[PDB]
């Protein structure tokens, strides 16, 4: 298991339970950091795991692809 992986399937469930999320509220209940975070939602997104949405006047979202 390795350690980039158990960011991912961490980061991964924190959105199964809570849904589509800022990358403000991942790194901070998570206890990561948040450019550590960042890192490992482009890879997810890349590996077409994760997904972002914009919007106006709002900050941008992640959510669960399957």
């Amino acid at each position: 298991m390795s350690a980039e992986n158990e960011i991912e399937m961490r980061i991964c469930d924190y959105l199964r339970r809570h849904g589509r999320s800022t990358v403000q509220d991942i790194f901070k209940e998570l206890k990561l950091e948040k450019s550590t975070v960042n890192r490992h939602l482009y890879s997810l997104q890349a590996s077409k795991q994760v997904f972002k949405t914009v919007e106006d006047n709002k900050r941008p979202v992640w959510d669960l692809v399957e």
